[PDB]
């Protein structure tokens, strides 16, 4: 159909995280306390020591105000061929390459205007680029917030079921479909 | 000091492996027979189903004679903070998202005159541009022959002490100093 999908424009760009900063970092404020203090605290520091990759949603103004971010960092799961509530039972598993999406806040002043999911985008690009130079399987997300949880799933993201039952994963033949 | 790292030539390309292929496999002889049959009956199409992203050296003729090969894949491994020869006794360990060179073989014609060391040098770089967009920790390696395992040392490839003594690892942090 006359279907679209509209990304990031000039006055709000997703970029990764830059060697000298200069973004406004102080004024983000998303619903949780936890993934406003990472981002003042951790993000700038656990990026430049490559502990994860931060990616930033910013209003590309002189003042550069953060209005979301998220990051990516190499993960692994273990895939049972049927649902094993008790692991390791004689039940096939191979071990599944990813990569995890380890943050995901938007700034409330933009949420529910498609950010998020814009964002999402970004990082199944990023995750689907990498999977043809080294083979990477998916995208893994573990949702804290019921809220999180729900919006994960919209987007398409396979519920995982296992002994934590709040993981989700995007796998990456799904993402060859969506960019064609 | 005039100290240089020649790589692939013209005559002799490393290119990741194509959708139409027109490749002569059937002239490919390196020492191990294992390596060989994987080249001819599952290396094209495992790389097809993504199970495996494989890499070719080639004579870049009409016939496109392959020459040499190796595969990457997604992979992790624990790493322990102090040696752990008993799996998870209270010893600190973090789960490391690395890429696994899978196979690595050159053709008897080609041995020992550094095209293994350029193969490695392609698979560290095509790591180390992965590693910057969605955070891998390094090359993994689980070197069969002694052989092969001395040559993967030779190269600075730290052996990892473990339950399977035959692991090898080089950190990206590594590959950034190669690179610089
Ligand atoms: C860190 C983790 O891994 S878990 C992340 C948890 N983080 C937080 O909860 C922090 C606070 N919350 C936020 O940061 C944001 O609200 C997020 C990250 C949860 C979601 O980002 P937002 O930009 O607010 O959501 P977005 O606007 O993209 O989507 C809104 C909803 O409309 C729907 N929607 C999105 N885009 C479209 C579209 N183009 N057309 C129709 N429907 C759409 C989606 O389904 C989405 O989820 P829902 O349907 O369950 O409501
Ligand atoms: C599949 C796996 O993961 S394990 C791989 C096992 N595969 C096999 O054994 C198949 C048969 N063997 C082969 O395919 C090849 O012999 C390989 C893959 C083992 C090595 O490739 P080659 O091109 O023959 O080795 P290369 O010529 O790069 O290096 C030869 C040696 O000289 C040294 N060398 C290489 N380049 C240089 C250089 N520029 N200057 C000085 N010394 C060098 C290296 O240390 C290397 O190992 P060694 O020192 O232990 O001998
Ligand atoms: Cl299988
Ligand atoms: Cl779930
Ligand atoms: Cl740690
Ligand atoms: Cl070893
Ligand atoms: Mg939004
Ligand atoms: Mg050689």
């Amino acid at each position: 159909e006359n279907l679209y999908f509209q990304g990031a424009s000039d006055d709000l760009t997703i970029e990764i995280l830059t060697d000298d900063a200069d973004y406004d970092l102080q004024r983000f404020d998303c619903g949780e306390e936890a993934l406003n203090l990472f981002l003042t605290t951790h993000l700038v520091r656990q990026h430049r020591n490559k502990i994860l990759r931060a990616y930033i949603l910013c209003r590309n103004t002189p003042e550069r105000q953060v209005l979301g971010y998220y990051t990516l960092c190499g993960s692994c799961f273990e895939r049972a061929a049927l649902p094993s509530k008790s692991k390791q039972k004689k039940i096939p598993y191979k071990n599944i390459p990813s990569v995890t999406l380890g943050r995901l806040a938007i700034d409330r002043s933009l949420q529910g205007q498609g950010w998020g999911a814009t964002l999402v985008a970004h990082a199944m690009n990023v995750v689907w680029s990498a999977s043809l130079a080294v083979g990477i399987h998916g995208l893994f997300v573990e949702a804290l917030n019921e809220k999180a949880h729900t919006f994960f799933k919209s987007l398409g993201f396979i519920p995982l079921v296992g002994e934590n039952e709040n993981a989700l994963f995007f796998p990456t033949k799904s993402i060859e479909l969506l960019f064609t």
